[PDB]
């Protein structure tokens, strides 16, 4: 019921000139326009597919216009939505190599939920690398890998076709996660260790998140919508996401290391 209220629909509407935001009040979906064809960033949860696709023709946009559907990371409540928008779509899947086999598994075998949070199965069709770019139409589509939510979760950078950037960043948090040996994913510390100074080692004009309480959505949309046309500008949202993360996971780490 926590994704109940996640789930909650918005009215879509525009970030930027050629960004377009078509997911629910916490669970982000952005979708990103040219003339050759749309980029999907996430989707959100299986239940919410019908309203994503919904919101993307009430903006004026086809879905079979849709080349690229992009995955932060392989949860329920970013790819539950991946196949039936994959389907209608044709478009390819873009993920990283731990996101493409966890999708493939249906969410199942989850290095810290196990087999409790499953979602429709998603075959990738186009395995990112770290730094590996895509264009279409103007735009360029860029993977930052962030692991330590998951494994393979991966952050977006768009270098948009007006030359202002934009990066949509993956969740760093680690609830209830062992962090020290952790069985299951080793390297936890290390990867998130890195995920910050990359990110905090990125400049952007815009700031997304895959959670909306994370960049304040509401608060910026409905400035836009009151004529604050430059509302998600906000070149200073991922030094104090960053720093934030950090701030906790470091007191979290802190805590379990004082046995
Ligand atoms: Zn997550
Ligand atoms: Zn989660
Ligand atoms: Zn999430
Ligand atoms: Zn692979
Ligand atoms: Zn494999
Ligand atoms: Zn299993």
């Amino acid at each position: 019921s926590l994704f109940e209220a996640w789930a909650k629909p918005v009215q879509p509407f525009a970030i930027w000139p050629g960004v377009w935001y078509v997911g629910t009040e916490n669970l982000s979906s952005v979708l990103l326009t040219t003339p050759q064809g749309h980029i999907l960033i996430d989707a959100g949860l299986d239940a919410s597919a019908p309203q994503i696709r919904r919101n993307i023709e009430a903006l004026g946009f086809r879905m079979a216009d849709i080349r690229y559907i992009a995955n932060s990371h392989a949860r329920l409540d970013h790819a539950g939505g991946i196949a039936r928008l994959k389907a209608w779509s044709g478009a390819r899947v873009i993920a990283s190599h731990a996101n493409a086999e966890q999708m493939a598994r249906g969410g199942k075998e989850d290095f810290a939920l196990g087999d409790a949070l499953p979602f429709p199965p998603v075959t990738v069709d186009m395995e990112a690398q770290d730094g590996q770019q895509w264009h279409l139409g103007g735009v360029t589509l860029a993977a930052i890998f962030t692991p330590g939510h998951l494994p393979g979760a991966t952050s977006w950078k768009v270098t948009l076709a007006d030359g202002k950037t934009l990066i949509y960043a993956d969740s760093l948090a680690t609830p209830g996660y062992p962090l020290i040996n952790n069985r299951n994913y080793p390297t936890l510390v290390e990867d998130i260790r890195r995920s910050f100074a990359r990110l905090e080692a990125q400049q952007v004009d815009i700031f997304l998140a895959n959670h909306g309480e994370r960049f304040g959505l509401m608060d910026k949309m409905a400035r836009k919508a009151r004529g604050e046309n430059n509302a998600f500008i906000d070149k200073a949202g991922l030094a104090r996401y960053v720093a934030q993360s950090r701030a906790a996971f470091e007191k979290q780490l802190a805590a379990q290391r004082a046995q």
